[PDB]
């Protein structure tokens, strides 16, 4: 239900660079399923939101009728299964739209004479042009010669599967272009290079990555993902919405205009819900948001709505939602049907030596709960949210559930 | 009949650099034949004296009981199988003039035998042994990269191919010209990575050509081929630039330093004769002797004492070839001087400046004092044509070339 022009317009959204764009248009006009290539290194099995940027663009190609070929760069079986298992949360898996390949399948048989021919397609000066190599070579940092061979292995993969398009982050620009040169050498139409921007991590400056521990895994439990999303740096909200969701620009502005907290809740709800599912919907947009049960015009104030898995994750967040004031976590086993005796609470926090003493202080108006003078010695409190306990004029302790 | 120390001393003669020299001595004490490697380019089958420098050092290794493994670099060469094989035969045939050929001391191999099958995985492990900065240190690469001259990336794979060849045949020593230094050293690093003792790198100087400036090579036409006719070889050796004599004696013969210094003290020509005789004879044989020294010189029937002058002795070809080896004014005659393409011989000599008048020319002819093209003139009225340049001669030292306009 899309013309070639319409398909291109959709694919361009969020794209960093498509080279050459006019070639993609021509291929989309052919009326056949294009082969979209993505290679992944087995040493990084677990996926995080950063990987979702490129993968969701591939899901879009699939929904448009195109075929994805996921190449595991084993050149293992365990990580492959982990990566493949998680990739399915975003990519469709039917044979007509998805194929799994291991490059050892054809690379292991590549001969020395073939390698000589491949490397002859580039000059030393060209290779040292690649950004990473250039910084290293000028900094006196060693570059093992075998490293210059890898772009040719990745390029040969494009020849092996006759790739029409190859996906990648902006850091993969050089390798994808080598793919075009190698395909030409083998008499194939050179692949369209499709680059997506890199998602910045939770620290707010560096690329999201396992090695930097600034990520959010696709398979982390809902409560943990929701919590992390609620804590993304405000400056990153704009890029997270553009790269992780399909919300329109005006919808994103409206959310921001509503404020930081509302924007975080909508982002946390959208993504926690999407990734809690076996597979994400083809569009993480306003319609999806309302299909969950939330109201767009409520701008995050309707926390009781939504599916139970997301609702509970948000409730867990509100229980611990956060410096001189001492913090103490209360064991869940201390609660009786969601509530706990205020006397016991003051004793556990160390403000009173026993419940009897707590009752005495209450009778003397010496204790406060959330800044309110306690008067009911038998009062029972819930920990749906952190509570500040106070004894006298200068003793404060903030208590909350599970740490 | 040599101790390890004696062996090393002989092998050191003429060498430009042996590294590590202590390792060669160590291997020479192991009481086993060492594998001495030489790689050859199948696109350069014709051999000249320049190749003899490294090949004769290898012959010395053979005479000491060591084994030569000659490797034809057909892998890179074919990157047709017909010419490869033909050239290999050409190279081997000519190399046999210097190298012993029996199995115990010689083995021929083609590196395609093992390189064709090297897997991409093995190539990756191989190239991980050196950095980009390291590679760019090789003579040519460095100059080219700094200047901006293109270097195809595949060129950086060749040193590893040559290095793997040393691993393939477990080389104890690899021979080469001074220009092959970088490649031989990579071979050591690769052998180390493959659990082998690193090969000793044996470098020889590069023989300079007949021009006296550039290295001897086919593409420069300043070479002397090993299979050239004894006559053609003797003549070229007599023409070796004087400054090169010492290096020719040291790199092509085994004459002692004193013998050489004594030969030079005798003069250029004398020195050239001994050299031309020694090499002309040696290379006219089906295979050269183990030592091209005084003993060989005398076994030819020459006297070390007559220093070159002993010119009438020695073998036939040599003595003869040496014999075969052992500015004339021009005057144009205007067509006006001719009559139906002919002129009076008397006037010709006068116009040439060999006689003051035609009358004198006539008297000289009568006294047999004049020659025409080497023949004694006997007719004073002789009519001569200039169908081609003629050589006029008076007495034994007065010559003149006469011809028409041109
Ligand atoms: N260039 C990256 C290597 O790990 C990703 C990759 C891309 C394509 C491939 O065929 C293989 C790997
Ligand atoms: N170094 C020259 C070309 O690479 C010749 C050569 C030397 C050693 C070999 O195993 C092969 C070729």
């Amino acid at each position: 239900g899309h013309t070639p022009e319409e398909a291109l317009a959709l694919l361009k959204r969020g794209a960093e660079e498509i080279v050459p764009e006019e070639e993609l248009l021509a291929k989309l006009k052919e009326g056949r399923p294009l082969t979209v290539k993505l290679g992944a290194d087995p040493t990084r099995p677990d996926l995080h939101l950063g990987h979702a940027v490129v993968l969701r663009k591939m899901r879009q190609f699939q929904e448009l009728g195109h075929k994805v070929v996921l190449i595991i760069g084993d050149f293992t079986r365990e990580n492959a299964k982990t990566y493949v298992a998680q990739a399915g949360k975003i990519l469709r898996q039917e044979p007509h739209l998805f194929e799994l390949r291991y490059n050892s399948e054809w690379l292991e048989g590549l001969t020395f004479k073939e390698v000589v021919r491949l490397t002859s397609l580039m000059t030393v000066a060209q290779m040292l042009e690649r950004e990473d190599f250039k910084k290293r070579y000028e900094a006196g940092i060693p570059i093992s010669l075998h490293e210059l061979l890898y772009p040719f292995a990745q390029a040969y993969d494009s020849v092996a599967i006759r790739a029409d398009v190859e996906m990648g982050g902006t850091d993969q620009r050089f390798n994808l272009l080598v793919g075009r040169e190698v395909q030409r050498a083998y008499g194939q139409s050179p692949q369209v290079c499709f680059l997506m921007p890199l998602l910045v991590g939770l620290d707010g400056r560096e690329k999201m990555s396992k090695s930097l521990d600034n990520y959010i895994g696709l398979t982390e439990p809902p409560e943990a993902m929701f919590k992390k999303l609620m804590r993304v740096p405000d400056p990153l909200l704009p890029s997270y919405f553009r790269l992780l969701t399909d919300l329109e620009e005006e919808e994103i502005e409206a959310l921001l205009k509503a404020g930081p907290v509302p924007a975080h809740r909508v982002l946390a709800r959208l993504l926690t819900a999407a990734y809690a599912l076996p597979q994400i919907p083809p569009r993480i947009d306003r319609a999806f948001y309302e299909s969950l049960g939330y109201a767009w015009e409520a701008f995050g104030r309707d926390k009781e709505a939504g599916p139970e898995e997301v609702r509970r994750a948000e409730a867990r967040y509100d229980e611990v939602a956060k410096e001189e004031i001492p913090e103490v976590t209360i064991p869940a086993s201390e609660l009786k049907e969601g509530r706990i005796w205020v006397a016991r609470l003051f004793t556990l926090a160390g403000l009173t030596p026993s419940n009897a003493e707590a009752r005495r202080l209450i009778q003397n108006r010496g204790l406060r709960l959330d800044g309110e003078v306690l008067t009911d010695p038998m009062l029972q409190v819930d920990l749906s949210r952190p509570r500040i306990l106070q004894r006298g004029k200068d003793r404060f302790v903030r208590v909350r559930l599970s740490d």
